[PDB]
């Protein structure tokens, strides 16, 4: 089973909490957070198979909303990192996100399966989304590793 557009997906970072690693789920409600209202679909405009190096929106199911890097640094004590948040607007590089393999095999032009663990590109900051720490994400220079449930 590969990854597509519009197949509704839960979408999971490890976090280390207590010494004990669990799976979190990006959310968001004006800026994204995590937990474990957290259900995604990627999109390549305003079901296809998609492909790493390919640049996707991220649509928010419960708002509609898309999750777009912003401007300011206030979620962050690092102020390399970007904040980021839902946008209803979704002109610009902004709210576009690329995909990349976490590992060597995986390559940019094959396509994206359902259990990959995923790198993802702010196309407008060229920042990783980023798991942080509470545990939020903003975008940063460092990676951190995703992967998609069905849900």
């Amino acid at each position: 089973q590969f990854l597509r557009t519009d197949d509704e997906v839960v979408l999971q970072c490890t976090a280390t909490i207590h010494k004990e690693q669990q799976k979190l789920c990006l959310a968001a409600e004006r800026l994204c957070f995590l937990e474990s209202v957290e259900k995604w679909k990627f999109m390549m405009k305003t079901h296809r198979t998609l492909l790493y190096g390919h640049a996707i929106l991220l649509r928010h199911s419960y708002s509609g909303m898309y999750l777009c890097c912003l401007s300011t640094s206030r979620s962050s004590t690092d102020k390399l990192a970007f904040d980021v948040g839902l946008q209803e607007d979704t002109t610009g590089e902004a709210c576009w996100w690329t995909i990349h393999p976490a590992s060597k095999q995986r390559s940019e032009g094959e396509k994206v399966r359902v259990g990959d663990d995923l790198i993802l590109v702010s196309v407008s900051s060229e920042r990783y989304l980023h798991l942080s720490y509470s545990w939020h994400v903003d975008a940063a220079f460092q990676q951190t590793l995703w992967s998609v449930a069905p849900i």
